[PDB]
């Protein structure tokens, strides 16, 4: 038979003012001779109606993929409703609920520092800079990094990592032509999360 | 119905000379009136029997869990031998094989790192030391930290992230008493991987 798998919201989405977050509800491996399904999804158990099941998809497995979407209140997330996808089909004989929300445990406000590369780095033609983003709950963040108010394509972020006091860390490498390091030039880690002011911070970070 | 799960050795087992590296048939989702299953193992299809079914203990989901696991050479999981665990069962209408060995792609020696605290950091009661590692294939790889040629309980490392040259990095993060890293003392990030020399690779950081 199948297997239901529902999704968040993305971190940039419910802590950006005019973003579009959304649930995603995924019902992959589905059998051709039925191929149909029904979602019906409630906030907090409310019913709401905001659906979107967009149509089924293929796939290779022989078998077959149906998606629904539904698009929610940031703020609505981030007080913790919980967002119940509930997938009626014919071929089960029962439907397959599967709740999510936000987490719930404390909140907690990310330290960030920014670290320069190892001086024994600098025999190579480019150089890594590093961000430091720890001890902060829930796990949903995001990072990224920029110059001159410009984004910068040549990043790359661990995910967040349970530390041993119960929050999380994790770390963002910048990759840059070693030249531009040098210098002077100023480049900045920046971080979105819940438990920050405006839900947003950034670090500098250059050479003296 | 069932599904199969295969794990490959650790790291440290099969690059460090007396480990005893090991492959791991995970049999998930076993019927009760029907829990008996059968391994057969291959080494390139070669059948081999060092096999060991570890006898069935039990779980919650009102389902089963049946276990093998087979002893192998350090040299051979790393000259790529492919590993089938060949699942026989009675409630299945055909047997579950599962391949794996180790990954192909040319290996990489890993670039090692270590990153002293951020300069606003000393502020708090403990501080933190980054071991950067990176560029290197493939992503098995092992970290670990010490001082006075004593491991260090409080660190945690990240998982390998694919850079964007189809390389890997990661970091580690060791956490200290701030009295600690002021003085003078010297810590050190310990690397093992394929692509080292002797597998094994230490580089200190410290106070100037
Ligand atoms: C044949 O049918 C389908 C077709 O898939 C096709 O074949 C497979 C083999 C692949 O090659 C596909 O590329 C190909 O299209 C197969 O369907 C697959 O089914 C397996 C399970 O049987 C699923 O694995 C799950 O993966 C999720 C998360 O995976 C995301 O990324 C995956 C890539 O690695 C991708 O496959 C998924 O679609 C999913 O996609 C994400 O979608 C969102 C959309 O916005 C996006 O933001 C992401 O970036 C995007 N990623 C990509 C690359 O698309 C994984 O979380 C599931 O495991 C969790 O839950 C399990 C318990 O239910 C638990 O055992 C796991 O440990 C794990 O637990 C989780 O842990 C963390 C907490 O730290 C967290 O993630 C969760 O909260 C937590 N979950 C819970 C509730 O505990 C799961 O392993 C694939 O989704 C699915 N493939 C696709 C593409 O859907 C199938 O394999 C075949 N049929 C069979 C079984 O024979
Ligand atoms: C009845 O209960 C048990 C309990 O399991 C869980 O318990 C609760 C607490 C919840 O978390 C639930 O989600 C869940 O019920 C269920 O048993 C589970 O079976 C599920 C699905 O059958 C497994 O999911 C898989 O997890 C494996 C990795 O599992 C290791 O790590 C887990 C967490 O990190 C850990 O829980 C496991 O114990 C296990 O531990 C490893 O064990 C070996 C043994 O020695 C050890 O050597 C390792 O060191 C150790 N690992 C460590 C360090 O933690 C994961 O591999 C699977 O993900 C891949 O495959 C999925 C197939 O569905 C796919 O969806 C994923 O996207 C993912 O894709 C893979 O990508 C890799 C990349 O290299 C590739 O090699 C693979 O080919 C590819 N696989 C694909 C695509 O198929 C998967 O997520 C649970 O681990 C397992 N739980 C336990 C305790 O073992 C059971 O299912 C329940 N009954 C039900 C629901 O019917």
């Amino acid at each position: 038979g199948p297997s239901v798998f529902l999704f968040p919201p993305k971190p940039k989405d419910t802590l950006m003012i005019s973003r579009t977050p959304e649930v995603t509800c995924v019902v992959v491996d589905v059998s051709h001779e039925d191929p149909e399904v029904k979602f019906n999804w409630y906030v907090d158990g409310v019913e709401v109606h905001n659906a979107k099941t967009k149509p089924r998809e293929e796939q290779y497995n022989s078998t077959y993929r149906v998606v629904s979407v539904l698009t929610v209140l940031a703020q609505d997330w981030l007080n913790g409703k919980e967002y119940k996808c509930k997938v009626s089909n014919k071929a089960l004989p029962a439907p397959i609920e599967k709740t999510i929300s936000k987490a719930k445990g404390q909140p907690r406000e990310p330290q960030v520092y920014t670290l320069p590369p190892s001086r024994d780095e600098l025999t190579k033609n480019q150089v890594s800079l590093t961000c430091l983003v720890k001890g902060f709950y829930p796990s949903d963040i995001a990072v990224e990094w920029e110059s001159n108010g410009q984004p910068e394509n040549n990043y790359k972020t661990t995910p967040p990592v349970l530390d041993s006091d119960g929050s999380f860390f994790l770390y963002s490498k910048l990759t840059v032509d070693k030249s531009r390091w040098q210098q002077g030039n100023v480049f900045s880690c920046s971080v979105m999360h819940e438990a920050l002011h405006n839900h947003y911070t950034q670090k500098s970070l250059s050479l003296s």
